[PDB]
């Protein structure tokens, strides 16, 4: 708490805050999902609720420091409201996402930030076939809402969704879960937008 | 990050916020709807729920700059709470509108602002006949709540609601989707009032 | 915009906020209701849901200005948070009232304020007989919570509830809707309180 | 209004907020309840919902003033957020309480404060026998959450619950309703613990 | 109350905010659960709702003080927002935890802090067999969300969950309730994490 108080002051109070990436200084955000449980399936309205962890990672020069000047501190924890965060969001949610975890990020001396919110999400899915052997497939896109591919690019560290914390006695079993970076060119806008596509095939019991 | 900080502070920290339009200095807000899905139909209460993107566009002289002065930044993204926004509301909602996307807008050097919140709206519609071949038509009007057409004029770039992102496997099919500007030279108050009427015709299957 | 910025700064940033009325300087608030729809009837809990606009009007000398001193501005819109508002509330709600419109008010140069929040309200009503030819009668009264008649008085411009914007395809037809000034005395307190009684008789179909 | 603003400035700005009661300077909170309706009874979850008013009264020397020094002002109204309030909490709630009235308090020149929030409360109650003629009895205790009897004392003005505003067409019929101060000493601690027990016997029709 | 104001001002305002523990200056959080009721069991979504109090205890050296310098004050109550708090969270919640008690803590002159918030938690649990004589078992982990064992270790003053406040007329009786410290090693990280595993076996009637 000696040099850690002095470090956080030198980063947040003295210096201004990141106003977000630009075309001249773009940013790459790494995205990884941890599927925990499929909680609800509404066939009357086509809604499916997921509980998942959202791994987000990015790096800013204006967060870097030299450990030898701050008690050999390599990393720290702080409120996610102390730093800038990307506007990563689902394209087809039907309700406001609810947050299940503390909003705290980890900041490392290279300027890399690690932020992993646990969330609950209702989204659009016709769940017809979930009670069959073949199951049913759903998909929901995640990406920046207002920044283009020239300002925020996405990447994944793997095409496989982490299922190592999927709830055992879940009403549903996961057949396949894949997260896949796409580059989307919409008819509305001259700039492309980049998303990671969370695709899940699943079935009952 | 260097020129953008200076730009954001010159625009926001060096002038009081735009107090809004007046009779002498009216404003034109362009409006457009993207129907993503019809999410709920209640024939017992006559409530229908929509998920849509509401595109709002306007231009302010006080938000103009010369890029040459700012490292040739032509546009930037900022929190919607940094800038003035129009009081566009649905005239027949039954529940508070729920925001599904980040509250971020796009400001351009010409002074223009693009703001597209994704939203869930519950409004008044008798869905009787939805299970017929002919379907049922709902309608909901959007406009400024407190500004007359003398301060805020409305406008659409097209009469057709954007259906390019409509849920491929939706519970309902859209038969027609129109967005129409309407002007009341009388609405219980001696003053011209303007709305954009959203008319949606749809049926089950 | 230059003059309006100045008027608002002069009103809101150079004088302490109005501390509300007192016995020595009372206030009269005008109240009117516009019934848009009866959205829910629950005979198992005796709750009825209304959607209405509540019109509130009052005058403060501390909001007066001479137009000549400010570009001939005669009136402007501002956030309701910028001004004092009366604590008018429904007496028999069963759930927190929900606001459906922007919290913005019109201020006029003579010091008059017009504030019209659209709302959804759940209140105590036994709807027994609503499917009868005669119908059922519900009532909810609205008043200040902590200001007596010596500090806040209420009046109405008409005794008839505005039904000109009632949903044409509502589940319920309105047989009569009145709004009446009433003096209430409580056992706890000597001072009388003033409210406005909203009486609505309606039926199905 | 000049004297009021001056008085408010003197109480809330020329001084720090009351840090709360201590063992050297204890405080007595008078508690009284007003039952308005019993709105929900869930026999499967053992939850009952009340709509009631919680009357709290205490007196601070720091809130005293001589009316002669302030143009004869003997009392005023002000947002509950401007002053300290006791942590009177229900001990067996199942859900967060929902506020139904404005949060304004009345402050009298003797330093006394009167604060009466209207609330919807969900609490633990096996309602078995509510349809019988003997009905059912439910109870919920109210007191400080973190202050012992050494810091906050509780007191009632009467043992009868105010039924003068009980909903006339309520689904239920109140057989008895009492509010009783209770003290429980413990062998580990010299500090007593104080609560007011709200006991309601009721039945259908 | 004069001494208390000066104490709180010396500890909070004339001192930098505690930045949380590190590898160098780690922290031990003592954890305890008082179970009040099992309020909901959903067998179609595998969700169980608990209401409980969560006793948190820890000690900062930065919150120590000499009572002799501040009028023999041994402890005081203050908002949980005035001080740093551990990010203890449930690992398998399905909805945001709902706080039922005031967010106030107690700080002792030795620097120790006791924080006991009442809560409603929804978590993943297959309730299959609850209506049987053997009953059913649920488990939920609680621990820091961003800190490892190096920064935060957990402790329990006992291994039995307090059932002395369990609702007597509950829909369910408890068969066993344990709170047991566990040390994990998730594959993502080379550092260990501490958690306390609340395990509850129970049944109807
Ligand atoms: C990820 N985001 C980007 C692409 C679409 C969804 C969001 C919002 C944002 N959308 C848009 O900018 C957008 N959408 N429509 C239908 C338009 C029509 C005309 C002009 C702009 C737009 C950009
Ligand atoms: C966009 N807005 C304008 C047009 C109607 C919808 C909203 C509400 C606003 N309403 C009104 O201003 C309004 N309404 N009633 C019944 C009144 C009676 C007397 C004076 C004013 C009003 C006007
Ligand atoms: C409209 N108002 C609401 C809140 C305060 C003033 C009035 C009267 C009423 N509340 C009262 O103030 C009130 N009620 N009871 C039973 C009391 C007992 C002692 C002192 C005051 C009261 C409700
Ligand atoms: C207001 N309070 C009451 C209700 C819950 C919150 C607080 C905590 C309080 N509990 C106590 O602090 C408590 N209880 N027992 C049996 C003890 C034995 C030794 C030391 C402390 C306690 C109970
Ligand atoms: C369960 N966890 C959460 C809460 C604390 C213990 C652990 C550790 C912590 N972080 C992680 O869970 C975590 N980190 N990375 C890089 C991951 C990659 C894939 C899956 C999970 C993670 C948060
Ligand atoms: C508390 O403070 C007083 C004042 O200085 C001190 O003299 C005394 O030791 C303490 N209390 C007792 C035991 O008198
Ligand atoms: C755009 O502005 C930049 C400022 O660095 C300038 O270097 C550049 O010349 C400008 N564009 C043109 C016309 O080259
Ligand atoms: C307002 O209007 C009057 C009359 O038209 C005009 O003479 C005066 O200059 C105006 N004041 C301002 C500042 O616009
Ligand atoms: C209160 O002020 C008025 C004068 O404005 C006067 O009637 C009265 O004397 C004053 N109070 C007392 C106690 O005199
Ligand atoms: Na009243």
């Amino acid at each position: 708490q000696a040099n850690l108080m002095r470090l956080k002051s030198d980063l947040f109070n003295r210096s201004p805050m990141y106003p977000g990436p630009t075309k001249d200084d773009p940013l790459t955000v790494t995205l990884g999902f941890t599927l925990q449980d499929i909680v609800k399936v509404d066939s009357s309205t086509n809604e499916v609720d997921l509980v998942y962890w959202e791994r987000q990672r990015w790096k800013l020069n204006s967060l870097m420091w030299d450990p030898n000047e701050y008690g050999n501190i390599t990393d720290f924890r702080t409120s996610a409201a102390d730093i800038w965060t990307p506007d990563i969001t689902a394209y087809s949610s039907t309700r406001p996402v609810q947050v299940l975890s503390p909003q705290i990020a980890v900041v490392t001396h290279d300027g890399s930030v690690m932020f992993i919110p646990a969330q609950r999400l209702s989204f659009m899915c016709d769940p017809t076939g979930v009670d069959s052997e073949e199951g049913v497939t759903c998909a929901v896109k995640f990406g920046s809402w207002v920044y283009s591919g020239f300002e925020i690019d996405l990447k994944t560290d793997t095409d496989q969704v982490d299922l190592s914390s999927y709830y055992a006695s879940s009403k549903y079993e996961i057949l396949s879960a894949t997260q896949t970076r796409q580059v989307q060119h919409y008819s509305c806008c001259p700039e492309p937008y980049i998303d990671v596509n969370l695709v899940v095939k699943f079935r009952e019991r």
